[PDB]
């Protein structure tokens, strides 16, 4: 189609698994969301950075193991967790995505460049430390790069990890689930990788049905709030923090209107 | 080939094509007859060789004309429409809609209210900016389509374009109905397959708003053909309104 | 609160269950819903509906329960003709009193003739009014109080299962979130047969309904929500309609109606 | 009484204790983070309490305290004008300090704090004009911590007290408000205070009818013990006046 629908979604109604294989340009991605001055995006970003800077550095989430869901090509949401947690696993379905991140942690000279945002939260903490220092801490605290499936009971697959302290999931539960069982069976199979205790961090857009990137449309699953809170719930957690904020993305991006973040728990059998 | 259609699927005797053409039926009677779509000219696209989607539309339409691509389909309808010996029996639909109607009439006088409300047998193409050609016709109260968009267009683009094709027959505010299959990519006649364009509702939904209509009323229903004649996972009913 | 959120919903966010005993009126309620209008264009579009469901596409049975009755019978019109029993419900007593005075002809009861005239006509007119009143009153076999959310939606009455569970307008405004959504349609599947039919209609994305200056909550579900809550609990969709007609805004901000028929799956 | 409310509130590993930290944590971010500053500032409120502008005193320039009661007031001036008699709050300084990045230690914070309160007024958020017949400049940002849930007696008393506010603010300026969700009462002591029980969604539409658009809103479970308050967690708002 031509954007009369998402890519890959005439027939089913949401974009395809296959989609992200085929048409995610991990580069364009990184090129429309996180590279002119205070646009929308730059400031989601920024409200993205501060909350994770106090979820991992004010709030004390923290523990041995993080596992990162759906990080795409991107690291900007591990500057601050990798300070709080000894290891971190980042996993993605798109193997195009996977190969971003490997350049980047081989410090390739042709990936991306994370300074800007690495300089920024550095800042945030208190200029304890430079951008290189930062970026190289990261990277040593970065063990495992991993395909990933949020739909799947196993999400890493036959993959062994040791049950993790913290599940993180910016921006991809929404472009991952087509329906809101499945997104709550998402959420399930997530907990899977949990300690019981663990923390269950999410940052998404709220009552968005697609995503750009440049020309190409990506189905979202347009969530409000409180269908998110009774996703949560449901799946087996216990909510300690919940915040929405109305900024949203350029027109040209995303009709999503505001973002969530929330910090939950694994509950009891 | 129009009669081995015809044979496939409204053969009679219980089957998956016996329960479609029958919600088929009932559908068009509601929009037709319960609801309030009546107007003095109602244009029928790709109708084949098949006057069912016109007997309830009859009642409420003062002319209609008959399009269709393939000008043999079109002498199958003509057929029965100079009532041919050898012309498709339509008797038992005849009296299914009869009887729905509250029985009000009799098979032979429903038959000719058909017959004298069909005014034209037209050629068309659904995809062309003129899906009638130079033929000219009066902006129509109502444009009806029943299985035909879905194996017109190969692809969703040309969907949207054909609905706006259509609209260019419609006066601003008239009616447009359409009936399809879901999620089909395939149709048998015999062994010969044909092509369609599975397309799910949210897109039939997006390529409506887009071609400019907005919809009063969407149907969709689980029941599929049988699976030695499509590989459609059920079929959607929905009337929109031409947008000025 | 002053209408600035619904009544009963300050602390939770939602209506509770004690504002329909205490505030729900139930001749209001008809005299601002069932007396042209966008009230009426949605009875005419319910009642075609239900026309067609039991009438044209028979389906049919023994016992049909009707939940969420309300004080309203103009949803039991044409399925009494393919129904031998009919059980209603609601939560509200209130509600309750007002059937009860329609099924014994009190003189003092709400006048649904128009509506049943409207319906006969719809049937062919084989039947004047006043004989359709009198089947549909023979129908009507019990008058029970109910409460979707429990387990037992009916408490401890015991019915045989039933054929088909009708509820039109009642799950948006008694369900305060999703999950209580999908487990009020699992617990309504406790009193179907297998192969049993659902039959729903309801507001879509609607987040509070009024009578007159009453506000009371409505869960605002889209169709997708609708769909996927159905299918969850246990049921396969037959067919499912949204239309775009919506009450006037003085009485509701819902985004058209949907309808749909179901089936309990097997096991 | 505002020495008993203070050493019951703000004086060790207790559902208190966390419940202060994080209205520091969240008071810090939205005005050293998220860039809520300007010239005035009106805490709405404030009772014997500071700790609410701490943060605040780094990013505006003038701070107007006010509340109901003279008691609370006299209380809140004793640290003000560093008498001895005054609550001591260095602990909680001192956190805030090392919240913001250590830059300062504790005296100095103190300072500056003392010097932005301009002035100490009476105020009912129930009248139209809050604080009578004081004339102020229009405010930049109102801020009203744990306050509008004990003053009115219910939702509408909420809502045309957040019409009240407004009152004071410039157009396009902040309204920040944390308070408790769904408490009936708070205790002081022995003595047993009234609360409006509100829902998040209740706060919302208060909110946007009095005439705010809502930037961004956070709830969290945390409450505090039973033998204080029957609260059921705690929200916060940023929220901008409409023209
Ligand atoms: N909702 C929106 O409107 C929306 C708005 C703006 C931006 C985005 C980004 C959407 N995008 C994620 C950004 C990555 C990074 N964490 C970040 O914060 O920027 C979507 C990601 O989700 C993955 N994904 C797909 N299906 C998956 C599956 N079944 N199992 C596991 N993974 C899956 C894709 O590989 C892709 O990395 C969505
Ligand atoms: N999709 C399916 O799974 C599918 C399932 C079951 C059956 C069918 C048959 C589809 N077929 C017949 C429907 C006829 C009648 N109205 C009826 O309800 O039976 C489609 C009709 O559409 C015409 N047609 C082609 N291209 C055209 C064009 N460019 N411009 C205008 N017209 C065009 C063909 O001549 C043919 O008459 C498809
Ligand atoms: N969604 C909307 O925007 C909306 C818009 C317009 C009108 C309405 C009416 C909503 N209202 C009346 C429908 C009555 C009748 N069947 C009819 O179609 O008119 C809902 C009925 O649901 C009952 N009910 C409450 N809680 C219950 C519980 N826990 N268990 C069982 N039952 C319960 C109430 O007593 C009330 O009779 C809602
Ligand atoms: N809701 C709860 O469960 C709850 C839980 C725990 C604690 C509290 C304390 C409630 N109480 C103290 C907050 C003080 C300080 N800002 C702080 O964050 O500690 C509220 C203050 O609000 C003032 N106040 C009353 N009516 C007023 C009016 N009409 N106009 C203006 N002002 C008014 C009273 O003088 C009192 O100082 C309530």
């Amino acid at each position: 189609s031509s954007g009369l629908v998402p890519r890959g979604s005439m027939e089913s109604g949401f974009t395809s698994k296959d989609t992200y294989l085929s048409h995610f340009n991990p580069r364009d991605y990184l090129e429309k969301y996180y590279k002119s001055r205070h646009s929308a995006e730059s400031q989601i970003l920024k409200h993205l950075l501060k909350n994770l800077f106090k979820i991992f550095c004010l709030d004390g989430v923290k523990g041995d193991l993080l596992i990162d869901i759906g990080s795409g090509p991107t690291i900007y949401q591990l500057l601050s967790a990798c300070e709080s947690f000894k290891e971190i696993v980042v996993t993605d379905y798109s193997d195009q995505n996977l190969q971003e991140l490997e350049k980047w942690l081989k410090a390739a000279p042709a990936a991306f460049d994370w300074s800007p945002v690495v300089t920024y939260v550095c800042d945030l903490e208190g200029n304890r430390v430079k951008g290189p220092e930062k970026e190289e801490k990261l990277r040593q605290a970065v063990k495992q790069v991993l395909k990933c499936d949020v739909t799947q009971s196993q999400p890493l697959g036959a993959v062994p990890l040791p049950p993790a302290d913290c599940v993180l999931s910016t921006l991809c539960l929404d472009a991952a689930c087509p329906d809101l069982p499945t997104y709550c069976r998402a959420l399930r199979n997530l907990g899977s990788l949990l300690k019981p205790g663990g923390f269950l961090v999410i940052m998404d857009a709220l009552k968005s049905s697609y995503y750009m990137i440049g020309e190409q449309k990506f189905s979202s699953l347009p969530l409000g709030r409180e269908a998110v809170e009774a996703a949560v719930k449901e799946a087996g957690y216990t909510i300690e923090w919940f915040e929405v904020i109305s900024q949203s993305y350029s027109s040209t991006m995303a009709n999503n209107e505001g973002l969530f973040s929330l910090v939950a728990r694994k509950l009891s059998r």
